[PDB]
């Protein structure tokens, strides 16, 4: 038994080492210490000092470069007890601030321990290389185990999920957020394959289930400057089971695709996985069949420098994905066609506008052009008026409009964006018919999205996220006014304000002022700004015009005030796409082309905006969840640099900082973070009373009452007692 044997991975891999004495004696010292700032402009940093003198309301510690120092005792940061470096969840700290906060963790990781729980959460911090505690032989110790009878892990917070569903007869959910490369989506498939196996069927239906995924991620994925394999869509995942507790069934909800990667990526970047596995694995055969060349041809995947991934096979990961797509379903038809469609992007990325004879664009080289119509199966003469000569009233006047070299390239780009987020959402319908279960009892979803996003340039997309966040703390916060009021202050008031400055209807927030102005045609992102401005500029405590740019707002986030700039906003909020390229594409020969264009589903909004129909869905996925019982994930990258070993506390306290970690630290740290069995309490500290008592809250009382401990500092509860911030260490701070 693994969990017995002292020997096995388990223990190596998932557990703080077990020495042979188990004894409160080893563990003794007098020296106390306090965690200080040797240099406060940098507060992430704090250094221990042994306290060496204290005056009645004050300490005097010893520096590590050995000059003494003064401090407050209020605004001392106390050390936890050496017993507690290490300990499985925080809650079980007595003193709670985040320099002890931030150590526990640190041991842990130190030690290659990297889940550890903080009341109700399970924090993850990414130890950047791998450890072997995901196998089959792993799997099996989770089964049926209480959170506090294993270790920390994804698996243990699975089962429990997993039991609570079939016991309770409710709905479950598991939100899995954080920074980009923190491994939120490394944690959702391990998630998954938990419950496969403790509840898949000994199958058809798991293997299209898990085959999805791949799918998905050679589609939505791609290399970024944080993440070699980056989700640039987040995803809600139902696993759907039967009333037996079988998996019966699976849905998947996609998010904010980052449609404009197809189009355009950073330095270092690359496109989506997709086109470099299409391109590397592609027969030599339909690589003529479809025109294609290598990579270094393609304007949509020339511009970054980097057209591959280290330790990556494109062509191996294009097997991976064709095979996924044939064990989910698609038809070999099916498949040339996705095929065809990336072709054709490719093509149409290929196309250069020049200057004809004036101010009009035009198109010497129509080879690119046909080699995109080909593939699409449309009508080249069509695509290219389509292109640079589109129909637009005015009036009751329907004219063509020769469109300049610029205007028609982003016309171009915006066709490419609506081919590839359309293709997106119908892999996702199709996948759903396959998996999705109309029938099903019960089910357990999986959140796979980022937590707050503030960047050096934050747009639209930044605020929807930002805004989906905001949702997903407060939902939290008023979680956590339940679970701790039932032992045996809602603060989610707290969010409403910013809440409401965003997505407010009366008087009306950002969003309803941004659909406002995205009715005028004439209107600009000066108009947008100004608009915002307006009523909101020293009106709205949670906004801020800033002192000189006129083109960026504050909003004061739960994480912090995010600055963003308003560019093109009214352009995404419209995402506009000329209608004779809607007709022209209309027509396809080509039998999904036509789905795309033809399926109101796929093809439009309602018709909202894209802030409305975001607005919309965060509200469902929201109603989903307060139908659940949920859980948290919260994923911490370890330092901005994908290594291993290396655990930066500024880096870190960050993120707890935002991700709300250090927030329910300090909320029930004003209460009575320690509630303790008795038994459990005598069995080490009877040192009147001999370790195994059976008159426990008595063996209980007894301790304190030799100790004679303060009676407010403690609390009598059936079961447990409670200790207040600090009760236990000094309790832990005492002779035997
Ligand atoms: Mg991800």
């Amino acid at each position: 038994n693994p969990i017995h044997d002292r020997t096995s991975d388990y223990h190596k891999y998932l557990k703080v080492k077990q020495g042979d004495s188990d004894l409160f004696k080893l563990t003794v010292s007098d020296k106390r210490y306090i965690w200080y700032n040797p240099d406060p402009k940098e507060r992430d940093s704090y250094e221990c000092g042994e306290i060496v003198s204290e005056t009645s309301d004050s300490f005097t510690f010893k520096t590590v470069d050995g000059q003494d120092r003064q401090v407050k005792k209020d605004d001392a940061n106390q050390r936890n007890p050496i017993k507690f470096d290490g300990v499985e969840d925080m809650s079980e700290l007595s003193y709670l601030n985040e320099p002890a906060v931030f150590h526990n963790l640190r041991v842990r990781y130190n030690q290659d321990l990297i889940y550890t729980y903080s009341g109700l959460f399970l924090v993850a911090v990414n130890p950047f290389k791998r450890i072997p505690i995901y196998t089959q032989e792993m799997v099996d110790i989770f089964k049926g185990r209480r959170r506090n009878e294993v270790a920390p892990h994804i698996f243990a917070i699975s089962d429990v999920a997993y039991r609570s569903m079939l016991d309770d007869r409710q709905n479950q959910s598991l939100l899995i957020t954080g920074e980009s490369g923190a491994g939120k989506t490394e944690n959702t498939k391990k998630v998954i394959q938990y419950l496969a196996s403790v509840a898949g069927r000994n199958g058809v239906l798991e293997q299209q289930i898990l085959q999805a995924n791949p799918i998905l991620e050679a589609f939505g994925n791609a290399k970024t400057t944080r993440n070699n394999n980056s989700s640039r869509f987040g995803k809600f995942i139902e696993i759907q089971f039967n009333n037996a507790g079988f998996i019966s069934g699976a849905s998947i909800q996609s998010y904010l695709l980052e449609k404009s990667r197809v189009v355009f990526q950073s330095e270092t970047e690359r496109n989506y996985h997709i086109f470099y596995q299409l391109l590397a694995g592609a027969t030599a055969e339909e690589k003529k069949a479809l025109h294609l060349a290598g990579p270094e041809s393609f304007n949509y995947l020339n511009q970054s420098g980097c057209v591959d991934i280290k330790g990556v096979s494109d062509s191996e990961e294009f097997k991976i994905t064709r095979q996924a797509m044939d064990i989910v379903g698609f038809s070999q038809e099916e498949q040339m066609s996705i095929f065809k469609i990336i072709a054709g992007i490719l093509h149409l990325g290929n196309i250069k506008f020049e200057k004809g004879a004036g101010e009009g664009a035009v198109l010497k080289d129509k080879t690119a052009l046909n080699a995109a119509s080909t593939v699409f199966g449309v009508n080249p003469s069509v695509l290219e008026k389509a292109l640079m000569e589109p129909r637009i009233l005015a009036g009751r006047d329907l004219v063509a409009q020769h469109l300049n070299v610029e205007k028609s390239s982003s016309s171009r780009d915006a066709l490419v964006k609506a081919l590839y987020g359309r293709l997106f959402l119908w892999l996702v319908k199709k996948i759903n018919n396959v998996l999705c279960q109309e029938r099903k009892a019960y089910f357990i979803g999986v959140l796979d999205i980022s937590g707050f996003e503030i960047f050096k340039v934050n747009s639209f997309e930044q605020l929807c996220i930002n805004y989906t966040n905001e949702k997903l703390q407060q939902f939290f916060n008023h979680h956590m006014f339940k679970l701790e009021q039932e032992e045996y202050i809602d603060f989610g008031l707290d969010s409403q304000a910013t809440i409401d400055l965003i997505d407010g209807r009366q008087p009306p927030g950002i969003l309803a002022l941004l659909d406002e102005q995205s009715v005028f045609p004439n209107a600009t992102d000066n108009t947008l700004i100004t608009k915002l401005h307006s009523h909101f500029s020293k009106k709205n405590a949670k906004y801020e015009e800033p002192r000189f740019s006129k083109t960026e707002f504050g909003v004061t986030h739960y994480a912090g005030q995010v600055m963003y700039e308003i560019q093109d906003w009214l352009e995404k909020n419209k995402d506009p796409l000329q209608q004779d390229l809607e007709l022209c594409f209309k027509d396809s020969s080509d039998n999904v082309v036509t789905k795309l264009f033809n399926d109101p589903n796929i093809a439009s909004r309602a018709f909202i905006t894209v802030a409305a129909q975001y607005k919309e869905q965060l509200a469902s996925l929201m109603a989903t969840l307060e139908t659940t019982n949920p859980h948290f994930v919260r994923c911490i990258i370890p330092n901005n640099k994908q290594l291993p070993a290396k655990l930066e506390d500024k880096v870190v306290l960050d993120q707890l900082r935002c991700n709300g970690v250090l927030e329910g630290i300090r909320i029930t740290r004003k209460g009575f973070p320690n509630r303790i069995i008795y038994a459990d309490f005598v069995k080490r500290y009877y040192l009147n009373v001999p370790r195994d008592a059976e008159d426990s809250q008595k063996a209980t009382d007894a301790v304190l009452k030799h100790l004679n401990i303060d009676p407010e500092q403690y609390r009598f509860g059936i079961t447990k007692i409670f200790f207040r911030a600090g009760q236990l260490a000094r309790i832990e701070e005492a002779r035997e």
